[PDB]
């Protein structure tokens, strides 16, 4: 399959596409410029805080992702399959950005979209805007419930 | 060569040089071919399994190193200054090698020496060999004490 069809399959399986017709989703992705990151199975990768300001979607495979605090502990372990977005709540962050660690359970591929380009894509489609905002908002709610779990 | 002087200072401050005559240190290091890995401050890096079979010594800076288990927990957090060896007990390992992650608290430099080269260096100088084996042995003993700590 062409790379573009992998990207479409990942988006249709993503929460970003909910409520969007196939026509406007196709148009959005046909005009999009993206880069490809390939993760070899059973390897560990690190992404610093300064390089988390792009939209990353799992195009192929499955990855165990974790945040790394300032002291060294890895929190928020999560396994992302095709269609999930890597650390979306940190895309538009300007402070307190924790580095991320990724382990490939298979041969995996992430598609990377620039910050400014994704901002334009969100402006053009209000549905994509609300869906991404709801994604990061639900992440915030989950983090708050976890904080209550950890609090004494 | 200034970088070579940094390598020499890192060795003299390392446990590898204990008991060996300064002339032998100079001779050992002048015949050695090495690579230079530079870590930008506040960035996180991952050194995978088979990429761990090289001798790495902290040349400049200070680095927070941690092992990553298969589930994702980070164990054995340690802060290495100039002169420390990074995961020396895994240099000659053949199985059960966990990946490492490294966080630079400053601009840092590690000097990388090949496995084969270090094997030769240790054959030629018995003192360096005994020092490295004492390093690896004390690490094993520390791990055993920690295992007793964590045991039920």
């Amino acid at each position: 399959d062409p790379e573009f069809d992998l990207l479409l399959k990942a988006w249709k399986s993503s929460g970003l596409s909910v409520g969007m017709k196939d026509d406007e989703l196709l148009a959005l992705l046909e005009s999009c410029s993206y880069r490809v990151e390939r993760l070899k199975a059973e390897e560990l990768y690190a992404i610093g805080g300064d390089k988390l300001q792009d939209l990353r979607i799992v195009g192929v495979g499955e990855i165990r992702a974790e945040m790394v605090g300032p002291s060294g502990k890895q929190i928020l372990i999560d396994t992302l399959a095709v269609g999930r977005i890597l650390a979306p709540a940190l895309l538009f962050a300007s402070e307190n950005i924790l580095p991320v660690t990724l382990f490939a359970n298979e041969d995996s591929v992430l598609f990377r979209i620039g910050k400014e380009e994704f901002k334009g894509m969100m402006h053009k489609y209000p549905t994509l805007m609300e869906n991404f905002i709801g994604m990061i908002s639900d992440i915030s709610a989950f983090l708050m419930k976890k904080i209550h779990q950890l609090s004494l």
